């Protein structure tokens, strides 16, 4: 469907900027038959660089000329049967930014907490097991919190944060839902 | 800050549609001094109905004339210490649609599952304890799934769904994150 | 669809979303549960801006999220308007509130008097209808350009700008579409 | 900022977001991990549309999410263009791709020949510059209106529309701004 989606979106955009096959073809150094072919679903072998040139001439992005991620749901639902190890939970092309994980935190030395520099999106966390020592903000003088099982947290986009199990408690587990 | 936010947004919108105090005042049956007062932060006693008239004359919504929810974060973070009972987890005015809950499911009779007709937003779920009998789609001939502890699910906006503990297992627990 | 009726429906949606019953919400607002139920029955019209801000606050959201969209002033999808600076306001619509089109008669031809607009929320398209325009933008050390009749321009959000007719040319006219 | 360079950065962001290393991602694409690392070093320019669709698929997202925005063709926030139907394309910008302004010369004055546009993704503002326009919209049982010089109109997304000059009036001219 990449080729098919591109074929449809290419035609819509070309029409939108009032170009006929010949007009777009000239700008790209192609023949109008070649542009007609792309709109007939034959664009599959176009390279990333060529797509960039086409988007440029059409004053838009490759993204605007390609289809959305797709649908992997079953009547609207998708299920997943069951120092840091990441256990990936269910994801879906219908909500690409959703990345939920069960994180096993195996280090219990807060001095050795390493900061993720911040995310582009928000994050919700729940302490599944053990006790977590969370740190955030400025790596040099961070905000901190000892979080027992059952505690929950929200971390806003771009806020640096790190986690370790509470000093000498061995290990802990968190569910992290980035969205 | 409702009054202060309104004062600033009102002035910006009025200016945007090229109205001076007198022009807006006439349309509302008010004096220009009264409109000037609102822009000086004195709009706190305006009623919901009056706000609706002001938004109408300015061709916009009450929402466009009022401030965003606000910031309740501490350097970008907010934490919460620890047939259906809802245990509300952390929420934040910085991401209003985020509503995470620990749901105790106390009914284990799938025949008695009642369908939530669907949400405006998406939902992620994780089976915390026990085994869940999930149903979704058409209440009369639903899709179903038996989900053991550790299973995860995603439910798209407006998809009806219901949950019960697996037949005769007593009770179960889920973390539901609506966003 | 009154302001009261829209609030009534959105208030109920949000209250249920955060799993509060009438009594729980009433306890946070200095009201009885019966009064909260009344609001949900369309009786919130007299609520003040200040009170609406508190309601939004305890529900962890904004007044905007609890009030209806601007409205629909269209006739099956369309709306038609018959026919130093004078602004002739063209058609506007509650279905696209940021759209503010204007025919601007520029009656000063002394660039030295161009007064800068601090920038807009939103983009802007301009088209010179008559005369010659002396345009200025950026840092009020501004960039400058002479725009003859038929010239068109795009100014991105927040870019400050100002204009007059070209020196000693008398007057000019342009159409400015903010969107 | 090449298409290759943008893809390189976004691919790496996404791969890390779903916690896959080079080897894990390589195993889903029929490539070696060294080749995946090369793409992240800017060497993906020859990747085909088909291959990009597969990459997006295994990463649970869209080609759009893995490719750069349209780009910036502005000069400190602005871009300027000097000066049956003939379309004179006015200024456009990659910073607002949906903006397509045009001066349309309408050379047919027989309403019977108005050919309907199935509707647009996006809104549209129109202003009659010369002559009289016979506008049609909705169900190609259409609504109709005569628009004299100076009239303005707004047509919402997806509403089909068509126009000619008013019967026997020769020709007309309008400016159409799609945004
Ligand atoms: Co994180
Ligand atoms: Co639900
Ligand atoms: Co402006
Ligand atoms: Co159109």
């Amino acid at each position: 469907t990449a080729s098919t989606g591109f074929a449809e979106l290419l035609k819509d955009r070309r029409e939108q900027v009032k170009m006929d096959h010949a007009a777009l073809a000239s700008l790209l150094g192609e023949t109008p038959e070649t542009v007609a072919a792309w709109e007939n679903g034959e664009g599959g072998e176009l390279t990333l660089t060529q797509l960039g040139r086409i988007a440029h001439v059409l004053g838009t992005s490759i993204g605007a000329l390609t289809p959305p991620a797709g649908n992997d749901l079953d009547d609207g639902v998708i299920i997943q049967m069951p120092y840091y190890v990441y256990n990936c939970l269910v994801r879906t092309k219908r909500a690409p930014s959703l990345v939920p994980l069960v994180v096993d935190v195996l280090t219990d030395n807060p001095d050795d907490a390493k900061f993720n520099s911040g995310h582009a999106g928000n994050e919700f966390l729940f302490v599944l097991e053990g006790e977590i020592h969370m740190k955030w903000g400025d790596k040099e003088n961070p905000k901190e919190a000892l979080l027992p099982t059952g505690a929950s947290m929200f971390v806003e986009e771009h806020v640096p944060h790190a986690f370790t199990a509470a000093k000498g408690t061995g290990s802990a587990k968190l569910i992290a839902v980035n969205f």
